[PDB]
């Protein structure tokens, strides 16, 4: 089975973590949700509380994974952006040609760690100035944009699209669409 990690930092975008989580284990992914403090639940962005599967710690332990996901969220993404611990798991994900998958503002920790420099992306369009400062990627429009291993979307609802994006690169188109029959996207 594929594996994936689900970074999950305090001010975290709800909808952006709990959409790929669910979408992903719809697919058979093995997905471990790490809390990026600890253990211990965490307030995300408009105070919905999830209780993480592991600590990012004990995660770390149990790699690699065929997905590294990060969510939005303004507090979410600064607090990833700040941590020296992402850092050394997306160098490693990205030294391994490992994929890396960033909604919204999430993206712009790939900014904050070096990750994936001369890359096309996209993010939230309230986010472009941010990722784009010192022009270290190309930008993109796409509601979905893939460029080799690094994989971005750009919001609440680009979620179930970036999700599905990553079910296809990890399972096949095959697994992807099993999965999108029953949702009733648009």
């Amino acid at each position: 089975s594929k594996r994936a990690l689900v970074i999950l930092a305090k001010g975290a975008e709800e909808m952006e973590t709990v959409i790929p989580v669910d979408v992903m284990r719809r697919a058979g992914i093995k997905v471990t949700v790490a809390g990026l403090a600890g253990k211990d639940p965490v307030q995300c962005s408009r105070d919905v509380v999830i209780c993480p599967d592991a600590s990012l710690e004990d995660a770390k332990k149990e790699g690699p994974y065929d997905v590294v996901v990060l969510p939005g969220g303004n507090l979410g993404a600064q607090n990833l952006s700040e941590s020296a611990a992402v850092k050394e798991i997306l160098k490693e994900q990205e030294n391994r040609k490992g994929l890396i998958a960033a909604i919204c503002a999430g993206p712009t920790a790939l900014l904050a760690h070096e990750i994936g420099f001369g890359s096309k992306v996209t993010t939230h369009p309230l986010a472009k100035d941010k990722m784009m400062n010192g022009g270290h990627y190309t930008y993109s429009e796409n509601r979905v944009e893939k460029d080799g291993l690094i994989l971005t979307s750009r919001g609440p609802g680009t979620s179930f699209e970036f999700a599905l994006a990553i079910v296809e690169a990890l399972n096949g188109k095959e697994v992807a669409a099993q999965v999108k029959a029953p949702l009733v996207l648009k």
